[PDB]
């Protein structure tokens, strides 16, 4: 296998605006086919990158910057990874859009999955209507990130390369003196299996292929045998022995992380995907469901010329590999200090998401279920409704919902809801057979309230096996056509995604 921490961790370069006043910034971005070396002992890879970069490039923008991005395809008419033409039915083969996830943005510039377009916008999908998508960034301060959102095409475009950062900096934020600048650092995780001459590999067919099975032929997960951290495979970063601020981003398709130290040393939580928490948490280890974001500080004092891996427990179709998977990335507390350690590790971080007193509209049960199709294949289902179903999630602009989500499968998947960030309200265990066998709800525990990790604002949350998961959100300030998914791109291609109508009567 591929030597472990042998390539320094690229940093992405901020994007520069094509244009900006003090009115308006305009960016541009372009989705380019272009290779990229990996890891110091292969050869160059073909990636599809945001400017042909990958990670793309961070943005980063104040809170309530009108900002706009043209986003541009100029990729190949041809996908290099397996296309499984079944799960969807003259359209062109590579279609591209670009969500900014945990964006407060107007539908249009969304990333409707049926918003896509194909290179110079030649064709476009059913639900296209703007070439240069709007930001307002009238939200809190957090690390976001964007990537492709194409119907049918999720899981490939995003294996291909098409992810990058953007963080939202609220300039009353800044008193709290957190690590900033070059101590302010993305971190993307992103797995992948790499073919010994450099190539991508992923799957165009399940291990035991059933001779029913088209191919390609979607799976429905996907596990890669190496783990790289801002394009580069198992990478070191060289750190001053400082406190540093991390936003870490999982970018994988399908892996979920639990992360710690080797050397026992413990993370500092400030924020989750919706911004600051109220109050920082320190952890050793935590969690990390496709999508999801932890805002942490990691403090080097202590440990000046160690060696520290971030180090990954949770395995991936199977029990973490010691010598592969279970590594991430290694710090080495090696670099000479620039100046005086300035930042704080503030406890007192945010007012507290319990401050609001909304009341509750609706009361939404939702179940993760699903079928099997004329192939043998899983199907999985939001309500059992297919993404082309008539709409049924249809909050009232400006109202609070309470969502209960029943997980009666073997799995956790990361459910995401577009435009808005909600409160964690509890979980609680049920009897599975029941469920399966009658429709009926009956728990075997009581309710549990969230960690003090998700005691902030999510908007990718993990709904467990076996659980009901409860959360509360205020649909707005928009009306119009979202989306509600689970984050497991492979899940949610075939078919685990619903529109969501946030209506203005
Ligand atoms: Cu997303
Ligand atoms: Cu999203
Ligand atoms: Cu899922
Ligand atoms: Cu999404
Ligand atoms: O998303």
């Amino acid at each position: 296998t591929l030597e472990k921490f042998v390539d320094a961790l690229p940093i992405p370069d901020t994007l520069k605006p094509v244009q900006q006043s003090k009115e308006k910034t305009y960016y541009e971005v372009t989705m380019e086919e272009c290779t990229h070396q990996l890891h110091r002992d292969l050869p160059p890879t073909r990636l599809w990158g945001y400017n042909g970069l990958f990670p793309g490039p961070t943005i980063e923008v104040k809170r309530n910057e009108n900002v706009y991005v043209k986003w541009m395809n100029n990729l190949p008419s041809t996908h290099f990874l397996p296309i499984d033409h079944t799960i969807h039915h003259e359209e062109p083969e590579v279609k591209t859009v670009v969500h900014l996830h945990g964006g407060v943005t107007p539908d249009d510039s969304d990333g409707y999955p049926e918003a896509w377009f194909s290179k110079d916008f030649e064709q476009t999908g059913p639900y296209f209507k703007r070439e240069v998508y709007h930001y307002p960034n009238q939200q809190r301060g957090a690390i976001l990130w964007y990537h492709d959102h194409a119907m049918a095409l999720t899981r490939l475009n995003v294996y291909a390369g098409l992810v990058g950062a953007y963080i939202i900096h609220d300039p009353k934020e800044k008193r709290l003196k957190l690590p900033s600048d070059e101590y302010d650092v993305p971190l993307l995780i992103t797995d992948r299996t790499i073919n010994e001459d450099g190539s991508l590999f992923y799957p165009s067919a399940p291990e035991n292929p059933s001779p029913s099975l088209p191919n390609p032929s979607i799976v429905p997960a996907f596990c890669g045998e190496t783990i790289l951290v801002n394009g580069k495979v198992w990478p070191y970063l060289e750190v001053e022995p400082r406190k540093y601020r991390f936003r870490v981003i999982n970018a994988s398709n399908t892996r979920t992380y639990n992360l710690s130290l080797d050397n026992g040393g413990d993370f500092i939580q400030i924020g989750s995907d919706g911004g600051l928490l109220p109050r920082s948490v320190k952890l050793n280890s935590f969690s990390l469901a496709p999508a999801e974001r932890y805002d942490i500080i990691i403090d080097f004092t202590a440990y000046e010329g160690e060696s520290i891996i971030l180090a990954n427990s949770a395995g991936c179709g199977g029990d973490v590999n010691p010598e592969t998977d279970a590594n991430i990335m290694q710090f080495r507390v090696t670099k000479p200090l620039a100046q005086k350690d300035e930042s704080r590790k503030p406890k007192y971080l945010a007012s507290y998401p319990s401050v609001q007193h909304e009341r509750i509209q609706n009361i939404r049960t939702l179940k993760l279920a699903g079928t099997q199709d004329e192939y043998g294949r899983p199907v999985l289902l939001l309500n059992n409704k297919r993404w082309h179903d008539p709409v049924t999630e249809t909050p009232k602009v400006g109202t609070t919902e309470i969502w209960s989500i029943i997980n009666p499968t073997r799995g956790t998947h990361p459910i995401h809801l577009h435009l808005v960030s909600f409160r964690v309200l509890d979980r609680r265990p049920f009897d599975i057979a029941r469920y399966q066998e009658s429709g009926e709800l009956s728990y075997t525990g009581p309710a549990v309230p969230p960690p003090p990790s998700e005691k902030g604002w999510k908007d990718t949350i993990q709904a467990h096996a076996g659980e009901v998961l409860r959360i509360a959100a205020t649909f707005g300030p928009y009306s119009g056509r979202y989306v509600w998914h689970c984050h497991i791109l492979e899940h949610e291609d075939y078919d685990m995604m619903r529109p969501m109508d946030i209506t203005d009567p």
